[PDB]
Protein backbone atom coordinates (compact mmCIF):
# COMPACT_ATOMS: atom_id res chain seq x y z
CA UNK A 1 0.00 0.00 0.00
CA UNK A 2 2.05 3.01 -1.49
CA UNK A 3 2.57 4.21 -5.18
CA UNK A 4 5.14 6.99 -5.68
CA UNK A 5 3.44 10.46 -5.60
CA UNK A 6 2.52 11.61 -9.12
CA UNK A 7 5.45 13.36 -10.85
CA UNK A 8 4.91 16.02 -13.41
CA UNK A 9 7.10 17.80 -15.85
CA UNK A 10 9.11 20.90 -14.86
CA UNK A 11 8.10 24.21 -16.34
CA UNK A 12 11.25 24.00 -18.56
CA UNK A 13 10.30 20.53 -19.69
CA UNK A 14 6.82 21.81 -20.57
CA UNK A 15 8.38 24.73 -22.49
CA UNK A 16 10.65 22.43 -24.39
CA UNK A 17 7.80 20.16 -25.25
CA UNK A 18 5.71 23.09 -26.51
CA UNK A 19 8.60 24.69 -28.52
CA UNK A 20 9.95 21.43 -30.05
CA UNK A 21 6.75 19.26 -30.12
CA UNK A 22 8.56 16.37 -28.38
CA UNK A 23 10.45 15.54 -25.16
CA UNK A 24 12.34 12.47 -23.94
CA UNK A 25 12.31 11.23 -20.37
CA UNK A 26 15.03 8.61 -19.74
CA UNK A 27 14.60 5.47 -17.67
CA UNK A 28 11.01 5.90 -16.69
CA UNK A 29 10.60 2.11 -16.59
CA UNK A 30 13.33 -0.27 -15.26
CA UNK A 31 14.54 -3.47 -16.85
CA UNK A 32 12.23 -5.87 -15.20
CA UNK A 33 9.25 -3.66 -16.14
CA UNK A 34 10.43 -3.45 -19.72
CA UNK A 35 10.80 -7.21 -19.84
CA UNK A 36 7.18 -7.60 -18.67
CA UNK A 37 6.08 -5.17 -21.41
CA UNK A 38 8.14 -7.06 -23.97
CA UNK A 39 6.55 -10.45 -23.06
CA UNK A 40 3.08 -8.98 -23.25
CA UNK A 41 3.87 -7.28 -26.61
CA UNK A 42 4.90 -10.69 -27.94
CA UNK A 43 1.60 -12.31 -26.74
CA UNK A 44 -0.35 -9.63 -28.49
CA UNK A 45 1.58 -10.11 -31.75
CA UNK A 46 0.87 -13.79 -31.53
CA UNK A 47 -2.79 -13.52 -30.64
CA UNK A 48 -3.98 -10.19 -32.08
CA UNK A 49 -5.44 -11.67 -35.29
CA UNK A 50 -6.87 -8.85 -37.43
CA UNK A 51 -5.33 -6.25 -35.04
CA UNK A 52 -1.80 -7.24 -36.23
CA UNK A 53 -0.24 -5.65 -39.35
CA UNK A 54 2.69 -7.45 -41.25
CA UNK A 55 5.57 -6.09 -43.36
CA UNK A 56 4.93 -6.12 -47.17
CA UNK A 57 8.35 -7.60 -48.30
CA UNK A 58 8.72 -10.29 -45.60
CA UNK A 59 5.38 -10.91 -43.80
CA UNK A 60 7.20 -10.07 -40.56
CA UNK A 61 5.21 -8.37 -37.74
CA UNK A 62 4.96 -4.52 -38.36
CA UNK A 63 2.29 -3.46 -35.77
CA UNK A 64 -0.31 -4.55 -33.21
CA UNK A 65 -3.24 -2.17 -32.40
CA UNK A 66 -5.74 -1.45 -29.60
CA UNK A 67 -4.03 -3.71 -27.05
CA UNK A 68 -5.15 -1.77 -23.99
CA UNK A 69 -8.74 -3.00 -24.73
CA UNK A 70 -7.58 -6.65 -24.68
CA UNK A 71 -4.69 -6.94 -22.30
CA UNK A 72 -4.97 -6.42 -18.58
CA UNK A 73 -1.29 -5.41 -18.50
CA UNK A 74 -1.70 -2.76 -21.19
CA UNK A 75 -5.03 -1.56 -19.65
CA UNK A 76 -3.10 -0.88 -16.46
CA UNK A 77 -0.08 0.70 -18.27
CA UNK A 78 -2.10 3.51 -19.73
CA UNK A 79 -3.20 4.46 -16.15
CA UNK A 80 0.36 4.34 -14.80
CA UNK A 81 1.35 7.19 -12.42
CA UNK A 82 4.43 7.52 -14.67
CA UNK A 83 2.24 8.48 -17.66
CA UNK A 84 -1.28 9.65 -16.84
CA UNK A 85 -0.43 12.70 -14.69
CA UNK A 86 1.86 13.99 -17.45
CA UNK A 87 -0.83 13.39 -20.19
CA UNK A 88 -3.25 15.29 -18.02
CA UNK A 89 -0.80 18.16 -17.37
CA UNK A 90 0.21 18.58 -21.11
CA UNK A 91 -3.33 18.33 -22.42
CA UNK A 92 -4.70 20.36 -19.47
CA UNK A 93 -7.67 18.09 -19.04
CA UNK A 94 -8.75 14.65 -18.04
CA UNK A 95 -7.70 12.24 -20.74
CA UNK A 96 -8.51 8.93 -22.41
CA UNK A 97 -6.72 6.72 -24.90
CA UNK A 98 -7.58 7.42 -28.54
CA UNK A 99 -5.16 4.78 -29.86
CA UNK A 100 -2.63 2.25 -28.62
CA UNK A 101 -0.02 0.58 -30.86
CA UNK A 102 3.13 -1.45 -30.56
CA UNK A 103 5.43 -0.82 -33.64
CA UNK A 104 7.93 -3.69 -33.78
CA UNK A 105 10.41 -2.17 -36.29
CA UNK A 106 12.31 -5.41 -36.39
CA UNK A 107 16.01 -5.69 -36.94
CA UNK A 108 17.06 -6.05 -40.58
CA UNK A 109 13.60 -6.13 -42.13
CA UNK A 110 11.67 -3.37 -40.35
CA UNK A 111 10.19 -1.05 -42.94
CA UNK A 112 9.84 2.71 -43.30
CA UNK A 113 7.29 5.06 -41.78
CA UNK A 114 6.81 7.93 -44.28
CA UNK A 115 6.55 11.52 -43.14
CA UNK A 116 3.18 12.38 -41.57
CA UNK A 117 1.34 14.26 -38.86
CA UNK A 118 -0.83 11.99 -36.67
CA UNK A 119 -3.63 14.56 -36.27
CA UNK A 120 -4.20 14.46 -40.08
CA UNK A 121 -5.32 10.87 -39.81
CA UNK A 122 -7.22 11.24 -36.52
CA UNK A 123 -9.02 14.35 -37.83
CA UNK A 124 -10.07 12.91 -41.27
CA UNK A 125 -10.46 9.27 -40.38
CA UNK A 126 -11.78 9.55 -36.80
CA UNK A 127 -13.39 12.95 -36.47
CA UNK A 128 -10.88 14.36 -33.96
CA UNK A 129 -11.87 18.02 -33.87
CA UNK A 130 -8.60 19.67 -32.73
CA UNK A 131 -5.02 18.55 -32.36
CA UNK A 132 -5.31 18.50 -28.48
CA UNK A 133 -3.69 15.06 -28.18
CA UNK A 134 -0.31 13.45 -27.73
CA UNK A 135 1.56 10.21 -27.84
CA UNK A 136 3.92 8.64 -25.33
CA UNK A 137 6.28 6.17 -26.99
CA UNK A 138 7.87 3.72 -24.64
CA UNK A 139 11.25 2.24 -25.78
CA UNK A 140 11.33 -1.51 -25.38
CA UNK A 141 14.87 -1.44 -26.92
CA UNK A 142 17.57 1.23 -26.76
CA UNK A 143 16.98 3.78 -29.52
CA UNK A 144 20.19 4.76 -31.47
CA UNK A 145 21.00 6.47 -34.66
CA UNK A 146 21.19 3.11 -36.44
CA UNK A 147 17.90 1.30 -35.65
CA UNK A 148 15.41 3.50 -37.46
CA UNK A 149 14.69 5.98 -34.77
CA UNK A 150 11.55 8.03 -34.76
CA UNK A 151 12.44 11.34 -36.38
CA UNK A 152 10.95 14.79 -36.12
CA UNK A 153 11.07 18.28 -37.59
CA UNK A 154 11.28 20.25 -34.35
CA UNK A 155 8.79 23.13 -34.15
CA UNK A 156 7.12 21.65 -37.20
CA UNK A 157 3.81 21.60 -35.38
CA UNK A 158 3.55 25.38 -35.38
CA UNK A 159 1.64 25.29 -38.58
CA UNK A 160 -1.11 22.85 -37.83
CA UNK A 161 -2.37 20.39 -40.40
CA UNK A 162 -0.48 20.45 -43.68
CA UNK A 163 -1.56 19.63 -47.24
CA UNK A 164 -1.34 15.84 -47.69
CA UNK A 165 -2.61 13.94 -50.74
CA UNK A 166 -5.19 11.33 -49.89
CA UNK A 167 -4.83 7.91 -51.47
CA UNK A 168 -7.42 5.15 -51.58
CA UNK A 169 -10.74 4.44 -50.02
CA UNK A 170 -11.03 2.60 -46.66
CA UNK A 171 -8.41 2.40 -43.88
CA UNK A 172 -6.06 -0.70 -44.33
CA UNK A 173 -3.45 1.79 -45.76
CA UNK A 174 -3.41 3.98 -42.55
CA UNK A 175 -1.03 1.40 -40.97
CA UNK A 176 1.21 0.60 -44.04
CA UNK A 177 4.66 1.54 -45.43
CA UNK A 178 2.73 3.44 -48.09
CA UNK A 179 0.50 5.82 -46.05
CA UNK A 180 -2.94 7.24 -47.05
CA UNK A 181 -1.85 10.83 -46.08
CA UNK A 182 1.73 11.84 -46.37
CA UNK A 183 3.76 14.99 -47.05
CA UNK A 184 4.85 15.95 -50.65
CA UNK A 185 8.66 16.53 -50.74
CA UNK A 186 8.35 19.81 -51.55
CA UNK A 187 6.21 20.36 -48.55
CA UNK A 188 8.76 18.36 -46.50
CA UNK A 189 12.03 19.63 -48.08
CA UNK A 190 11.07 23.17 -47.05
CA UNK A 191 10.19 22.18 -43.47
CA UNK A 192 13.50 20.39 -43.18
CA UNK A 193 15.40 23.25 -44.77
CA UNK A 194 13.87 25.70 -42.29
CA UNK A 195 13.75 23.63 -39.05
CA UNK A 196 16.09 20.65 -39.44
CA UNK A 197 15.50 17.11 -38.23
CA UNK A 198 16.04 15.41 -34.86
CA UNK A 199 15.92 11.75 -33.89
CA UNK A 200 15.89 11.53 -30.05
CA UNK A 201 17.87 8.63 -28.60
CA UNK A 202 17.54 6.84 -25.28
CA UNK A 203 17.98 3.66 -23.34
CA UNK A 204 15.28 1.03 -22.74
CA UNK A 205 12.42 2.33 -20.58
CA UNK A 206 12.64 5.88 -21.81
CA UNK A 207 9.41 7.64 -22.84
CA UNK A 208 9.34 9.93 -25.80
CA UNK A 209 6.37 12.34 -25.69
CA UNK A 210 5.19 14.02 -28.87
CA UNK A 211 2.56 16.32 -30.28
CA UNK A 212 -0.33 15.16 -32.43
CA UNK A 213 0.76 17.61 -35.13
CA UNK A 214 4.60 17.32 -35.18
CA UNK A 215 5.88 15.87 -38.47
CA UNK A 216 7.75 12.67 -37.94
CA UNK A 217 9.12 9.69 -39.80
CA UNK A 218 11.40 6.70 -39.48
CA UNK A 219 13.81 5.00 -41.93
CA UNK A 220 14.04 1.23 -42.45
CA UNK A 221 15.78 -0.68 -39.70
CA UNK A 222 18.42 -2.71 -41.51
CA UNK A 223 20.47 -2.98 -38.28
CA UNK A 224 20.72 -6.11 -36.22
CA UNK A 225 18.81 -4.46 -33.33
CA UNK A 226 15.04 -4.41 -32.87
CA UNK A 227 13.41 -1.04 -32.10
CA UNK A 228 10.10 -1.94 -30.33
CA UNK A 229 7.98 1.14 -29.36
CA UNK A 230 4.74 0.99 -27.30
CA UNK A 231 2.86 4.12 -28.48
CA UNK A 232 0.05 5.46 -26.33
CA UNK A 233 -2.04 8.21 -27.78
CA UNK A 234 -3.76 10.28 -25.09
CA UNK A 235 -6.61 12.59 -26.05
CA UNK A 236 -8.30 15.37 -24.06
CA UNK A 237 -11.83 14.19 -23.07
CA UNK A 238 -13.19 17.62 -24.01
CA UNK A 239 -11.59 16.94 -27.43
CA UNK A 240 -13.37 13.56 -27.80
CA UNK A 241 -13.76 12.45 -31.39
CA UNK A 242 -17.05 12.80 -33.21
CA UNK A 243 -18.13 9.20 -33.69
CA UNK A 244 -20.73 10.36 -36.27
CA UNK A 245 -17.71 11.10 -38.49
CA UNK A 246 -15.66 8.01 -37.52
CA UNK A 247 -14.72 5.25 -40.02
CA UNK A 248 -12.46 2.76 -38.22
CA UNK A 249 -12.85 0.02 -35.62
CA UNK A 250 -12.58 0.62 -31.85
CA UNK A 251 -9.07 -0.93 -31.77
CA UNK A 252 -7.83 1.95 -33.95
CA UNK A 253 -10.06 4.89 -32.80
CA UNK A 254 -11.62 4.61 -29.30
CA UNK A 255 -15.36 5.29 -28.63
CA UNK A 256 -15.38 5.09 -24.86
CA UNK A 257 -14.43 8.54 -23.56
CA UNK A 258 -14.46 7.76 -19.77
CA UNK A 259 -11.73 9.86 -18.04
CA UNK A 260 -8.82 7.73 -17.05
CA UNK A 261 -7.90 7.41 -13.33
CA UNK A 262 -4.52 6.45 -11.94
CA UNK A 263 -3.59 2.97 -10.77
CA UNK A 264 -3.56 2.67 -6.97
CA UNK A 265 -1.47 0.29 -4.93
CA UNK A 266 -3.24 -2.96 -4.04
CA UNK A 267 -2.07 -6.15 -2.35
CA UNK A 268 -2.41 -7.87 -5.72
CA UNK B 1 -18.93 22.76 -25.83
CA UNK B 2 -15.80 24.36 -24.14
CA UNK B 3 -14.47 24.45 -20.52
CA UNK B 4 -11.37 26.59 -20.04
CA UNK B 5 -8.27 24.38 -20.01
CA UNK B 6 -7.27 23.20 -16.50
CA UNK B 7 -5.06 25.74 -14.72
CA UNK B 8 -2.65 24.73 -12.13
CA UNK B 9 -0.52 26.57 -9.62
CA UNK B 10 2.92 27.88 -10.53
CA UNK B 11 6.07 26.51 -8.85
CA UNK B 12 6.09 29.81 -6.81
CA UNK B 13 2.52 29.27 -5.70
CA UNK B 14 3.15 25.65 -4.84
CA UNK B 15 6.26 26.57 -2.81
CA UNK B 16 4.28 29.26 -1.03
CA UNK B 17 1.54 26.68 -0.17
CA UNK B 18 4.03 24.10 1.16
CA UNK B 19 6.01 26.61 3.30
CA UNK B 20 3.06 28.55 4.71
CA UNK B 21 0.48 25.81 4.69
CA UNK B 22 -2.06 28.06 2.91
CA UNK B 23 -2.49 30.09 -0.33
CA UNK B 24 -5.16 32.51 -1.66
CA UNK B 25 -6.21 32.63 -5.30
CA UNK B 26 -8.27 35.75 -5.83
CA UNK B 27 -11.38 35.93 -7.93
CA UNK B 28 -11.74 32.27 -8.97
CA UNK B 29 -15.48 32.48 -9.26
CA UNK B 30 -17.57 35.44 -10.41
CA UNK B 31 -20.39 37.23 -8.67
CA UNK B 32 -23.04 35.31 -10.60
CA UNK B 33 -21.37 31.97 -9.73
CA UNK B 34 -21.11 33.02 -6.15
CA UNK B 35 -24.70 34.00 -5.97
CA UNK B 36 -25.82 30.54 -7.30
CA UNK B 37 -23.66 28.95 -4.61
CA UNK B 38 -25.12 31.33 -1.95
CA UNK B 39 -28.68 30.29 -2.98
CA UNK B 40 -27.82 26.62 -2.96
CA UNK B 41 -26.20 27.04 0.47
CA UNK B 42 -29.39 28.67 1.79
CA UNK B 43 -31.38 25.68 0.45
CA UNK B 44 -29.08 23.30 2.22
CA UNK B 45 -29.38 25.16 5.56
CA UNK B 46 -33.21 25.03 5.14
CA UNK B 47 -33.52 21.39 4.12
CA UNK B 48 -30.45 19.79 5.72
CA UNK B 49 -32.14 18.42 8.96
CA UNK B 50 -29.65 16.39 11.03
CA UNK B 51 -26.76 17.64 8.81
CA UNK B 52 -27.33 21.25 9.95
CA UNK B 53 -25.55 22.75 12.99
CA UNK B 54 -26.71 25.84 14.98
CA UNK B 55 -24.88 28.43 17.12
CA UNK B 56 -26.73 31.18 21.68
CA UNK B 57 -29.65 31.95 19.33
CA UNK B 58 -30.12 28.86 17.24
CA UNK B 59 -29.00 30.72 14.20
CA UNK B 60 -27.78 28.10 11.72
CA UNK B 61 -24.02 28.00 11.95
CA UNK B 62 -23.10 25.10 9.56
CA UNK B 63 -24.25 22.35 7.14
CA UNK B 64 -22.35 19.22 6.17
CA UNK B 65 -22.02 16.74 3.28
CA UNK B 66 -23.90 18.83 0.75
CA UNK B 67 -21.91 17.42 -2.20
CA UNK B 68 -23.80 14.12 -1.62
CA UNK B 69 -27.24 15.75 -1.70
CA UNK B 70 -27.08 18.71 -4.05
CA UNK B 71 -26.37 18.45 -7.68
CA UNK B 72 -24.89 21.90 -7.71
CA UNK B 73 -22.45 21.05 -4.89
CA UNK B 74 -21.77 17.57 -6.44
CA UNK B 75 -20.67 19.48 -9.55
CA UNK B 76 -18.69 22.17 -7.71
CA UNK B 77 -16.24 19.66 -6.22
CA UNK B 78 -15.46 18.42 -9.80
CA UNK B 79 -14.97 21.95 -11.09
CA UNK B 80 -11.97 22.61 -13.40
CA UNK B 81 -11.16 25.59 -11.17
CA UNK B 82 -10.73 23.22 -8.17
CA UNK B 83 -10.02 19.61 -8.95
CA UNK B 84 -6.81 20.07 -10.96
CA UNK B 85 -5.17 21.99 -8.20
CA UNK B 86 -6.25 19.52 -5.49
CA UNK B 87 -4.61 16.77 -7.64
CA UNK B 88 -1.50 18.79 -8.18
CA UNK B 89 -1.06 19.60 -4.49
CA UNK B 90 -1.81 16.12 -3.20
CA UNK B 91 0.00 14.57 -6.20
CA UNK B 92 -2.71 12.02 -6.66
CA UNK B 93 -6.16 11.42 -7.74
CA UNK B 94 -8.54 12.82 -5.17
CA UNK B 95 -11.93 12.51 -3.60
CA UNK B 96 -13.93 14.58 -1.11
CA UNK B 97 -13.46 13.57 2.58
CA UNK B 98 -15.69 16.35 3.87
CA UNK B 99 -17.78 19.18 2.66
CA UNK B 100 -19.15 21.96 4.86
CA UNK B 101 -20.63 25.44 4.68
CA UNK B 102 -19.88 27.71 7.74
CA UNK B 103 -22.05 30.88 8.02
CA UNK B 104 -20.55 33.60 10.09
CA UNK B 105 -23.43 36.07 10.03
CA UNK B 106 -22.99 39.84 10.27
CA UNK B 107 -22.79 40.88 13.98
CA UNK B 108 -23.01 37.19 14.90
CA UNK B 109 -20.60 34.22 14.78
CA UNK B 110 -18.71 32.21 17.39
CA UNK B 111 -14.99 31.79 18.31
CA UNK B 112 -13.61 28.57 16.74
CA UNK B 113 -10.79 27.45 19.09
CA UNK B 114 -7.33 26.75 17.75
CA UNK B 115 -7.17 23.36 16.05
CA UNK B 116 -5.67 21.19 13.34
CA UNK B 117 -8.33 19.58 11.11
CA UNK B 118 -6.25 16.42 10.63
CA UNK B 119 -6.39 15.73 14.42
CA UNK B 120 -10.09 15.01 14.00
CA UNK B 121 -9.83 13.20 10.67
CA UNK B 122 -7.06 10.92 12.03
CA UNK B 123 -8.72 10.07 15.41
CA UNK B 124 -12.38 10.10 14.40
CA UNK B 125 -12.22 8.95 10.80
CA UNK B 126 -9.00 6.85 10.39
CA UNK B 127 -7.12 9.18 8.06
CA UNK B 128 -3.71 7.59 8.15
CA UNK B 129 -1.62 10.63 7.14
CA UNK B 130 -2.19 14.41 6.64
CA UNK B 131 -2.18 14.14 2.73
CA UNK B 132 -5.26 16.25 2.48
CA UNK B 133 -6.27 19.88 2.08
CA UNK B 134 -9.25 22.15 2.15
CA UNK B 135 -10.52 24.68 -0.35
CA UNK B 136 -12.46 27.54 1.16
CA UNK B 137 -14.54 29.48 -1.34
CA UNK B 138 -15.34 33.05 -0.17
CA UNK B 139 -19.07 33.72 -0.61
CA UNK B 140 -18.30 37.22 0.72
CA UNK B 141 -15.27 39.44 0.95
CA UNK B 142 -13.14 38.26 3.90
CA UNK B 143 -11.75 41.20 5.93
CA UNK B 144 -10.06 41.93 9.24
CA UNK B 145 -13.41 42.34 10.92
CA UNK B 146 -15.73 39.53 9.83
CA UNK B 147 -14.01 36.68 11.55
CA UNK B 148 -11.46 35.47 8.95
CA UNK B 149 -9.79 32.14 9.28
CA UNK B 150 -6.47 32.77 11.00
CA UNK B 151 -3.49 30.50 10.74
CA UNK B 152 -0.01 29.95 12.19
CA UNK B 153 2.15 30.02 9.00
CA UNK B 154 4.45 27.01 8.83
CA UNK B 155 2.49 25.57 11.71
CA UNK B 156 1.83 22.35 9.82
CA UNK B 157 5.53 21.53 9.58
CA UNK B 158 5.84 19.59 12.88
CA UNK B 159 3.26 16.79 13.19
CA UNK B 160 -0.26 16.69 14.39
CA UNK B 161 0.14 18.34 17.79
CA UNK B 162 -0.95 16.84 21.14
CA UNK B 163 -4.35 18.22 22.15
CA UNK B 164 -6.88 18.14 25.01
CA UNK B 165 -9.69 15.58 24.31
CA UNK B 166 -12.97 16.54 26.02
CA UNK B 167 -16.15 14.57 25.54
CA UNK B 168 -16.80 11.20 23.96
CA UNK B 169 -18.68 10.77 20.68
CA UNK B 170 -18.59 13.29 17.82
CA UNK B 171 -21.32 15.97 18.56
CA UNK B 172 -18.53 18.34 19.84
CA UNK B 173 -16.41 18.02 16.65
CA UNK B 174 -18.79 20.56 14.98
CA UNK B 175 -19.22 22.93 18.00
CA UNK B 176 -17.49 26.27 18.97
CA UNK B 177 -16.04 24.34 21.91
CA UNK B 178 -14.09 21.65 19.99
CA UNK B 179 -13.31 18.08 20.96
CA UNK B 180 -9.56 18.50 20.29
CA UNK B 181 -8.24 21.94 21.05
CA UNK B 182 -4.68 23.09 21.27
CA UNK B 183 -3.03 23.54 24.71
CA UNK B 184 -2.30 27.15 25.82
CA UNK B 185 1.47 26.73 26.25
CA UNK B 186 1.89 24.80 23.03
CA UNK B 187 0.12 27.50 20.97
CA UNK B 188 2.08 30.30 22.59
CA UNK B 189 5.23 28.44 21.57
CA UNK B 190 4.01 28.02 17.99
CA UNK B 191 2.90 31.61 17.71
CA UNK B 192 6.09 33.06 19.24
CA UNK B 193 8.04 31.14 16.61
CA UNK B 194 5.76 31.65 13.57
CA UNK B 195 3.26 34.46 14.16
CA UNK B 196 -0.36 34.58 13.05
CA UNK B 197 -1.91 35.55 9.69
CA UNK B 198 -5.53 36.01 8.60
CA UNK B 199 -5.56 35.90 4.74
CA UNK B 200 -8.01 38.27 3.18
CA UNK B 201 -9.61 38.52 -0.20
CA UNK B 202 -12.58 39.42 -2.28
CA UNK B 203 -15.69 37.35 -2.82
CA UNK B 204 -15.07 34.48 -5.22
CA UNK B 205 -11.56 33.86 -3.95
CA UNK B 206 -10.36 30.45 -2.88
CA UNK B 207 -8.28 29.83 0.20
CA UNK B 208 -6.33 26.51 0.05
CA UNK B 209 -5.10 25.22 3.35
CA UNK B 210 -3.24 22.17 4.61
CA UNK B 211 -4.96 19.51 6.75
CA UNK B 212 -2.55 20.08 9.62
CA UNK B 213 -2.14 23.87 9.67
CA UNK B 214 -3.30 25.30 13.04
CA UNK B 215 -6.20 27.65 12.62
CA UNK B 216 -8.73 29.72 14.43
CA UNK B 217 -11.36 32.44 14.04
CA UNK B 218 -13.39 34.97 16.04
CA UNK B 219 -16.94 36.36 15.93
CA UNK B 220 -18.04 38.68 13.16
CA UNK B 221 -18.48 42.42 14.07
CA UNK B 222 -18.93 43.63 10.59
CA UNK B 223 -22.39 44.32 9.26
CA UNK B 224 -21.49 41.82 6.44
CA UNK B 225 -21.75 38.01 6.30
CA UNK B 226 -18.70 35.72 5.96
CA UNK B 227 -20.00 32.49 4.21
CA UNK B 228 -17.24 29.89 3.49
CA UNK B 229 -17.76 26.78 1.37
CA UNK B 230 -15.11 24.35 2.63
CA UNK B 231 -14.30 21.36 0.43
CA UNK B 232 -11.82 18.89 1.95
CA UNK B 233 -10.01 16.86 -0.73
CA UNK B 234 -8.09 13.73 0.26
CA UNK B 235 -5.59 11.70 -1.75
CA UNK B 236 -7.19 8.38 -2.93
CA UNK B 237 -4.06 6.53 -1.78
CA UNK B 238 -4.70 8.22 1.59
CA UNK B 239 -8.19 6.91 1.79
CA UNK B 240 -9.46 6.61 5.41
CA UNK B 241 -9.52 3.28 7.17
CA UNK B 242 -13.29 2.75 7.19
CA UNK B 243 -12.89 0.02 9.89
CA UNK B 244 -11.68 2.75 12.35
CA UNK B 245 -14.44 5.22 11.38
CA UNK B 246 -16.93 6.66 13.94
CA UNK B 247 -19.06 9.28 12.01
CA UNK B 248 -21.59 9.22 9.29
CA UNK B 249 -20.86 9.57 5.53
CA UNK B 250 -22.02 13.24 5.54
CA UNK B 251 -19.03 14.06 7.76
CA UNK B 252 -16.51 11.49 6.64
CA UNK B 253 -16.87 10.01 3.14
CA UNK B 254 -16.60 6.21 2.43
CA UNK B 255 -16.84 6.27 -1.38
CA UNK B 256 -13.26 6.69 -2.59
CA UNK B 257 -13.91 6.76 -6.37
CA UNK B 258 -11.42 9.25 -7.97
CA UNK B 259 -13.11 12.51 -8.97
CA UNK B 260 -13.11 13.36 -12.68
CA UNK B 261 -13.49 16.89 -14.03
CA UNK B 262 -16.69 18.45 -15.07
CA UNK B 263 -17.13 18.62 -18.94
CA UNK B 264 -19.17 21.03 -21.16
CA UNK B 265 -22.58 19.72 -22.07
CA UNK B 266 -25.55 21.45 -23.72
CA UNK B 267 -27.37 21.31 -20.39
O1 LIG C 1 7.36 3.57 -35.36
C1 LIG C 1 7.56 4.63 -35.99
O2 LIG C 1 8.71 5.02 -36.31
C2 LIG C 1 6.48 5.61 -36.38
C3 LIG C 1 5.12 5.25 -35.92
C4 LIG C 1 4.16 6.39 -36.07
O3 LIG C 1 4.50 7.56 -36.18
C5 LIG C 1 2.76 6.03 -36.18
O4 LIG C 1 2.45 4.78 -36.15
O5 LIG C 1 2.02 7.04 -36.39
O1 LIG D 1 -15.51 28.81 9.58
C1 LIG D 1 -14.61 28.94 10.45
O2 LIG D 1 -14.22 30.09 10.81
C2 LIG D 1 -14.01 27.70 11.11
C3 LIG D 1 -13.70 26.58 10.11
C4 LIG D 1 -13.01 25.38 10.66
O3 LIG D 1 -11.86 25.51 10.98
C5 LIG D 1 -13.59 24.01 10.66
O4 LIG D 1 -14.85 23.91 10.52
O5 LIG D 1 -12.78 23.02 10.81
O1 LIG E 1 -3.82 5.55 -38.67
C1 LIG E 1 -3.41 5.98 -37.57
O2 LIG E 1 -4.14 6.65 -36.82
C2 LIG E 1 -1.97 5.78 -37.18
C3 LIG E 1 -1.39 7.16 -36.89
C4 LIG E 1 -0.89 7.64 -38.20
C5 LIG E 1 -0.42 6.42 -38.96
N1 LIG E 1 -1.15 5.31 -38.33
O1 LIG F 1 -14.95 17.39 12.72
C1 LIG F 1 -14.42 17.82 11.69
O2 LIG F 1 -14.00 17.01 10.88
C2 LIG F 1 -14.27 19.31 11.43
C3 LIG F 1 -12.80 19.66 11.19
C4 LIG F 1 -12.30 20.20 12.52
C5 LIG F 1 -13.47 20.88 13.16
N1 LIG F 1 -14.63 20.12 12.63
FE1 LIG G 1 2.72 8.74 -36.39
FE1 LIG H 1 -10.94 23.65 10.87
Amino acid sequence: QIMEPHDTLSPAQVDEYRKNGFLVQEHVFDEEEIELLRAEAAQEFASGGERVTVEQNTGIVRGVHGCHLYSEVFGRLVRSPRLLPIARQLLRDDVYVHQFKINAKRAFKGEVWEWHQDYTFWHHEDGMPAPRALSAAIFLDEVTEFNGPLTFVPGGHGSGMIDADVKGEGWANTLTASLKYSLDVETMRGLIERNGMVAPKGPRGSVLWFDANIPHSSVPNISPFDRGLVLITYNSVENKTDVTRGTRPEWLAARDFTPLTALQATSF
